């Protein structure tokens, strides 16, 4: 009677809540991962993400072998294959860590129900969050739609520490392997076999080992300057751990512990502040994940009533130029180029290009949300939807109407155009002054396009549409 542990976005053996809980029940612990066609074949899957995922799985296969058992690989529909696998193995139970997204939660409910019908226990525990969505509630027992109060609560809650890595596992026998032979893939498919290609690199190399190494390195040095270095795209001031957190190559308790230890080690007020600021970013992460959990309709698009009626202009040609980094706005194009070429973008840049697509181009932001999901190595529904709702204050933590001025943003966060010239080398000959203002002479512009829109006119247009709608309602 073995216990199966179903991995999804927790591709590591260390600090894994459900895995550690399973090990406490049995040493005959076998891991499994199911390549779900509804996920892998989605038009919203990003090649960079498949590449990172695949790399994480290669290491996980090794970790299980070294631990004493193995990682089973399946390809097909979870609610059909997992119960069948469990039944063929006469599994005592199937464990996994809970999801916050609509698809995963619906899927899990079905798998759990199928397992129950088969008389097999299903244990679903919280792992990817320091505090589950049901632990953080207002005085009236309700979820938060405003960040301030959420943080006040979240910050005061006792923090959990990392759990133990399972050891001394017992592998499946030949007879057990024969019983499940039909449900398994003989080996982990290569990226190319899956029909994907990616050669743009990663913010952090794939796998548990690389993630843990990055966390330690960051907390050992860079984290001390996080504030204000986190604001400048030209600087490598952030952790680059986003895909590791999205796929769980690193445990959230490990991340919190490393930062906490660095804070206790530091004797500098500035360093301590920088570390606290990084820790709060983890809080923002939970704010958006808890929001998606409590208000799943957020995934459908503009949340607030007014925004569900916004008269998006939707000029496809403008959207296309945005996707191809041909907007004529240096700060925006450099950012879009970084995204398509490397699958990652500095947060200040995500804010900048999002504001541009939504406010300047006036394109339904779901188009941008989707493009980001089709290219981000860290593409995450909760954080991505949170970022795009943010571009219009159409969801959680709404703020008064505001429109970023690309030139103002560039001058403030890329004052010497170092980031711009880095991703737009064909403009390295241009003075930072003009790259920031976005006013480049045709001769020095070469093949670089002219601005696709006039910011002042677009800003007036967006405000006019907003004010007219607000009045009509
Ligand atoms: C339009 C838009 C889309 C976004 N899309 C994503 C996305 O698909 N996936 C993703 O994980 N984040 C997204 N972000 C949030 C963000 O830009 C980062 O998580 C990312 O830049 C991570 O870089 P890092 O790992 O170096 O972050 P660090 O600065 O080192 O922060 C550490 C961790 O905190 C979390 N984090 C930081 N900023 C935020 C935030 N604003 N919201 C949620 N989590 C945050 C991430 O897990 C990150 O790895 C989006 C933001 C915007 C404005």
């Amino acid at each position: 009677a073995p216990i199966l542990f179903w991995h999804r976005r927790d591709l590591r053996l260390s600090d894994n809540i459900g895995l550690a809980a399973a090990r406490a029940q049995s040493a005959q612990l076998i891991g499994l991962f199911c390549l779900d066609p509804q996920i892998l074949q989605s038009a919203d899957m990003a090649p960079a993400r498949v590449a990172y995922l695949q790399g994480c799985l290669q290491e996980l296969q090794q970790r299980y072998q070294q631990a004493g058992s193995r990682l089973l690989l399946l390809q097909g529909d979870p609610q059909h294959l997992i119960p069948q696998l469990a039944q063929q193995l006469q599994a005592e139970a199937v464990y996994w860590n809970q999801d916050i997204e609509p698809y995963g939660r619906d899927r899990d409910g079905q798998v759990a129900a199928a397992l129950k019908t088969a008389g097999i226990r299903a244990v679903q525990l919280w792992d990817q969050l320091l505090h589950s969505p049901d632990q953080i509630l207002s005085g009236s027992g309700n979820p938060y739609s405003v960040y301030g109060p959420f943080w006040k609560n979240w910050q005061a809650q006792p923090k959990p520490t990392p759990v133990a890595t399972p050891t001394e596992l017992v592998d499946l026998s030949p007879e057990q392997l024969t019983a499940i032979a039909p449900l398994l893939l003989s080996e982990l498919p290569t990226l190319k076999q899956l029909g994907f290609d990616w050669d743009g690199g990663f913010p952090v190399e794939p796998g548990e080992t690389a993630a843990i190494a990055r966390l330690q390195e960051f907390c050992d040095r860079a984290i001390a300057d996080y504030d204000p270095q986190r604001n400048f795209p030209a600087e490598a001031g952030t952790s680059g751990l986003s895909p590791a957190l999205k796929f769980g190559a690193i445990g959230i308790r490990q991340a919190w512990q490393a930062a906490s230890a660095a804070h206790a080690l530091s004797r500098s007020d500035e360093a301590r502040n920088s570390i606290r600021v990084w820790q709060q970013e983890l809080a923002w992460r939970e704010f958006y994940q808890h929001a998606l959990y409590h208000f799943p309709s957020l995934a459908d698009g503009p949340y607030r009533s007014l925004w569900q009626q916004f008269p998006w202009e939707n000029r496809e040609a403008l959207f296309t130029a945005w996707t191809q980094a041909q907007t004529g706005y240096p700060i925006v194009d450099a950012a879009m180029r970084q995204l398509t070429e490397t699958g990652w973008m500095h947060n200040r840049c995500r804010m900048i290009v999002a504001s541009f697509l939504t406010k300047d181009l006036i394109i339904d932001w779901r188009r941008g949300e989707q493009f980001f999901m089709q290219h981000l190595v860290d593409g995450d529904l909760a954080a991505n939807n949170g970022g795009w709702q943010w571009s219009a204050s159409s969801g959680m933590d709404p703020k008064p109407l505001r429109i970023f001025n690309p030139a103002s943003q560039a001058k403030k966060f890329d004052a010497t155009a170092t980031y711009i010239k880095r991703w737009l080398p064909e403009l390295r000959h241009v003075h930072p002054k003009d790259l920031i203002s976005g006013e480049i002479t045709p001769i020095e512009r070469r093949g670089y396009p002219a601005p696709i829109v006039n910011h002042n006119l677009r800003q007036k247009q967006f405000k006019a549409l907003y004010n007219q709608l607000k009045a009509a309602i």
